[PDB]
């Protein structure tokens, strides 16, 4: 996969993701809800799209990611929609590992209206 | 893909998921959860499960989705369960674009119960 | 897949995910966070990931999951990170159901320093 970017590192073949990281220190107080840049850009692989999730050491500290799909032809800055969902103040390090993307298949489909079975 | 209802709408192929709609105007104070309804029903593909997850731009105002998980089986109609957990009012507008669902493969394992390795 | 541990159930077929259990009584007042064992220890399939994610009924009261990746290679007891993102008190109470666990395709890619197009 091509990246452009100092916020995404390769990861171990044993593992799912590849980590993110923040481009800059973030202050998140108490219910504040920011956009974290990565400073990566990068051209997922057809037929795939990443889903940004957050890591466990991260999430126990009552942070979450929200949102989350980085569509296939999405080639901007990768943000990663972080919120303090805890009742503690956190400050992430400028490079600090934030969250992870992981490489999934697409589907695509058409809908059909009708009537549904079963 | 069978749909049944005025929720879902078609995708382009290069993107990831279905936009899910929601089927009233919603009103959630601070802390407040409620379940979406999106006047949607839908035949999931033989094979499939369908992930609820979050629009990137109903993300950064600190609305999370929470659950997520369609089981193929699923014949009524998808709600979609939204949290405010930033701490201003946010109304979600009938009709508005409140989540995603991307279709995603299934994996049946048996559980073995023995020793785990490595 | 070999499981050790009473934490995890066997699925039906047609759903996609594997349910968790606590092992032990929870509470979890407002805001609070804790990483919730389920006893279990699993051996994932080679080429595939596991996704922790919400229950329907447990993220119908205000209760989320963070993080969620579990890594082929891992082999302790499984936790899941657990926060009251409500405004009520909750308990959960030993072996009630509080998460379920679906296996997912792994995708392993060299990263690649250059230009992004398009
Ligand atoms: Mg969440």
């Amino acid at each position: 996969m091509i990246i452009e970017g100092d916020g995404i590192l390769d990861k171990r073949s044993e593992d799912a993701g590849y980590d993110l990281l923040a481009a800059k220190e973030i202050h998140l107080l108490p219910g504040e809800v920011k956009v974290i840049p990565t400073g990566v850009k990068l051209m997922l692989p057809k037929g795939y799209w990443g889903l940004i999730i957050g890591k466990s050491s991260i999430g126990s500290k009552g942070l979450d990611v929200l949102g989350g799909v980085i569509d296939e032809g999405y080639r901007g800055e990768i943000g990663v929609i972080m919120i303090n969902v805890s009742r503690k103040s956190i400050t992430l390090m400028e490079r600090q590992k934030i969250a992870q993307l992981i490489i999934l298949p697409c589907k695509h489909e058409v809908l059909e209206q009708g009537k549904v079975v079963m």
